[PDB]
């Protein structure tokens, strides 16, 4: 029986700039690297930085990766990300603050103020479309 | 700013399926669903299953999403997974013992004994090419 996430994997074609993205732009800390990766860590977090060159970037989906930011933090957060000029893939429509934002490889990722306590919470207020809860 | 890791979230082309795996087989206890998806839960992990028909798959790159579980628990988890005829794709070469599988839409997993700190420490006595530490 598995108790949570223990890593998060990513391929990137360029890892320089993978690794000065999420460890400057995104503040992980950078554990180490090597010719084919890095380590990074987040908090709690344990994110790995996988070189692949031939690496196209995802399929036009909505698989995507959140992390977390405090409410008062949020709107820096993203007027940073925004004065960096990195691309919005989509805009928010659901309970909490949430910016979209693409990687270097354009995996698609997310600062979301929330958890799913409160999202829960709010979906008990005002259910989607066929909602059915535990 | 940024706390770890939110939520994952994945696209998945059968919706009902997906959650038996997560559920019945990887032991996410399901919180919600509705027409266009489902929220579940491990530990600390929020999951949503976000159903998309027209999902052929993640592309062929090494993106993957590896779980916690102990030492003690790691062998009746990949024998029930196997028997229940889980797709491998890949074999355990790193330090620690891991078990890399598919879910039905082939998202990449892994089934995970240690940390990133187990991992820097076998690092630095076995380092990677070009190997660098913080
Ligand atoms: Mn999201
Ligand atoms: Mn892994």
């Amino acid at each position: 029986m598995l108790t949570g996430l223990n890593h998060l994997t990513l391929a990137v074609a360029d890892l320089p700039a993978s690794i000065a993205f999420y460890r400057d732009l995104l503040g992980f800390r950078l554990e180490a690297r090597w010719d084919q990766g890095a380590y990074l860590e987040l908090g709690s977090l344990w994110l790995c930085l996988s070189r692949e060159p031939q690496y196209g970037g995802p399929a036009a989906d909505y698989t995507h990766y959140a992390f977390g930011i405090a409410a008062a933090d949020f709107a820096r957060f993203a007027a940073q990300l925004r004065a960096h000029g990195v691309r919005e893939w989509k805009q928010n429509r659901s309970e909490g603050d949430s910016f979209y934002f693409l990687d270097p490889d354009g995996h698609r990722l997310e600062a979301h103020v929330g958890d799913l306590r409160s999202r829960l919470a709010a979906c008990r207020q005002a259910p989607y479309a066929g909602m059915r809860f535990a």
